[PDB]
């Protein structure tokens, strides 16, 4: 049985549980309760084993992946967060720690794999995997080495196998389905065939284990490693400058690691479940709370949005981006808004001129959008985002466009220079991929259709078709390409695949927007001659058209629900929102871009298989495809 009128927690020895029990001692202050901290040895199978007979810690402190099991045999209360409190934490640290439609348990903090290099020997790191073999090459001529990290185990090697479309368990409607695994499809080999490629060409030794690799980058011997924020305490004890930065894209995607949560459960026999959270709501998910954690042992990033951006100012994140890719998006965006995951508004900017530089539109466009979301509810049209606006246009001394709508009722909500012509610049891309959806629709084109091209067609900001010379490019990863990656050679591909610029418009006519015109391809559509016609739209026509896409019949509901996907992502990416919705440390970067880390007991399986699979494409027992044929079925069949 557990003791009423006090709190038991336990914690890993290795958290700030220092800096815990000081959270306790403000408890204490205020209730006259008592709160014990407490970091058991194997604290995880004490837990399983002394809550089933009605006893141990009131508060259970672990990574998500675990609450699983322990909320199947009944351990774990659900807990009652109101919606106010829920929104003080991202959303998809709530999804990890929900079971069977319940919330298990209170998010805590959040664990990935960053990319850690070192910076008097790299100052700028790649941002590319398929740049480090000639990093690699300019180092070890320096008696140098570009990157080492543990290769034995399949948890490091993974965001790289997962890159290009590999997952574990596919996880829909809140559900992991156990028959549907990608470790077998294209984009879990080509991740594996690089990896071994490195080993192969002497980049990387197949040897090379968590503590080779940790000792190589503290004694300065490589410029990067691969590791969690439990590897910090270290590098900071060996002088080592260092800095933490997202991890490298591969075939113009994010590396993918594993996320875990850690999160704060409430065992179901505990008699102080509502002390408990009094709490974890009140006390520890603040600011000073988890200041009090995170300045005794480093949390990485954080489940509370108001602290994570506190994270965020640590000078260790702080990058040097040079590329110019965000020009165009910079210059038109189109946004569907909306709360709870569900679009209701549509937002279209266009910013002009040739004065102002890419981060002065970045940042203007960022404020009229938390402008925005700071006067939800209201309606809109609240005269302080028509100021932001009208900002926009001072500052970046050129016209700008702009008009919101609401997407169900058309109805107009602001609106600046709304029948005036602008270019489309990359904006045209969504409407390509709804004239592509259309085709499906009809049963004219497949989204799993494949378009063979040659570096000959390539044209600039292409960071995702460049990458799939060999293989080519599905017609859906074309649209994805465009969209959330804007990659200029994947829509002239899609361009082709429905009859060139002179269709889309064709498509859009038919439709009812008589305004808008594609006539050139990519690049030369972004050439912007003031008051030339040609690749324009008006804010309200392209508003208005999007609308018609995402609403009524125009396409089937599966593909309107595609289209929508589509853009959340660009939106997350976009400028837009990057004020409002802030990202955060690059520990919370990495998590975003991964794999939450599934919480079933057929993960298992997984990683001995995925194991093994690594071990012999690397050795030489089995090639990349015959090795992941095998750990395919060592856990479906
Ligand atoms: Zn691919
Ligand atoms: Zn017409």
């Amino acid at each position: 049985k557990i003791e009423e009128g006090k709190l038991v927690i336990w914690i890993n020895g290795d958290k700030g549980y220092n800096g815990l029990a000081e959270v306790g001692k403000k408890f204490e202050k205020d209730t006259g309760i008592k709160v014990t901290v407490e970091h058991p040895d194997k604290l995880e199978e004490k837990f399983p084993q002394v809550a089933a007979t009605g006893d141990g810690p009131d508060i259970i402190f672990w990574a998500h992946d675990r609450f699983g099991g322990y909320a199947q045999s009944g351990l774990l209360a659900e807990i009652t967060p109101d919606k106010a409190f829920q929104d003080k934490l991202y959303p998809f640290t709530w999804d990890a720690v929900r079971y069977n439609g319940k919330l298990i348990a209170y998010p805590i903090a959040v664990e990935a794999l960053s990319l850690i290099y070192n910076k008097d020997l790299l100052p700028n790191p790649p941002k590319t995997w398929e740049e480090i073999p000639a990093l690699d090459k300019e180092l070890k001529a320096k008696g140098k080495s570009a990157l080492m990290f543990n290769l034995q185990e399949p948890y490091f090697t993974w965001p790289l196998i997962a890159a290009d479309g590999g997952y574990a368990f596919k996880y829909e409607n809140g559900k992991y389905d156990i028959k549907d695994v990608g470790v077998d499809n294209a984009g879990a080999k080509a991740g594996l065939t690089f990896l071994v490629d490195l080993i192969k060409n002497k980049h990387m030794n197949a040897d090379t284990d968590y503590s080779i690799a940790e000792a190589a980058f503290n004694k300065g011997e490589t410029a990067m490693t691969i590791n969690g924020p439990w590897a910090w305490s270290n590098i900071d004890t060996s002088k080592v400058n260092y800095g933490v930065t997202v991890l490298p894209t591969f075939k113009g995607q994010p590396s993918k690691p594993f996320v875990g949560v850690l999160s704060a459960g409430i065992n179901a026999a505990s008699p102080n479940k509502e002390l408990a959270k009094e709490f974890l709501e009140n006390y520890l998910l603040t600011d000073e709370g988890l200041e009090a954690v995170n300045k005794d042992k480093p949390l990485g990033a954080v489940a509370l949005k108001s602290y994570e951006e506190e994270l965020a100012k640590d000078p260790r994140w702080f990058i040097a981006d040079k590329s110019g890719a965000g020009e165009r998006g910079s210059r038109g965006i189109i946004a569907a808004l909306g709360p709870d995951g569900k679009p209701s508004r549509i937002v279209v900017i266009y910013t002009t001129g040739s004065q102002a530089t890419m981060d002065e539109r970045n940042r203007q466009i960022a404020e009229i959008g938390a402008s925005l979301i700071k006067h939800w509810g209201s309606g809109g049209g609240h005269p302080e985002t028509l100021v932001k606006v009208k900002d926009a246009e001072d500052q970046l001394g050129a016209r700008v466009g702009y008009i919101e709508l609401d997407l169900n009722s058309g109805k107009i909500l602001e609106s600046f220079r709304p029948e005036e012509r602008f270019p489309m610049m990359s904006t045209f891309k969504v409407l390509l991929c709804g004239a592509v959806l259309s085709r499906i629709d009809a049963g004219q084109e497949q989204l799993g259709r494949r378009i063979h091209y040659s570096q000959n067609d390539l044209v600039e900001y292409s960071p995702v078709t460049e990458k799939h010379l060999t293989d080519g490019m599905t017609v859906r990863e074309l649209c994805s390409a465009a969209i959330t990656m804007s990659d200029n050679t994947a829509a002239n591909l899609l361009l082709t695949t429905i009859g060139g610029p002179k269709e889309l418009t064709a498509f859009l006519h038919n439709m009812g927007d008589h305004v808008t015109r594609l006539d050139r391809w990519e690049p030369e559509l972004n050439e912007a001659i003031p008051n030339d016609e040609r690749d324009t739209t008006m804010p309200v026509a392209m508003a208005t058209t999007l609308r018609k896409l995402l609403t009524g019949e125009l396409l089937t509901l599966a593909s309107r629900q595609q289209l929508i996907d589509w853009m959340e992502a660009d939106k997350v990416a976009g400028p837009l929102l990057r004020s409002a919705l802030p990202a955060g440390s690059a520990t919370m970067e990495n998590a975003q871009k991964g794999e939450i880390m599934p919480n079933i007991p057929q993960m298992s399986a997984f990683w001995y298989a995925v194991r093994t699979a690594v071990i012999n494409a690397a050795s030489g027992r089995q090639t990349v495809d015959e090795a992941l044929k095998d750990a395919q079925t060592r856990i479906t069949k």
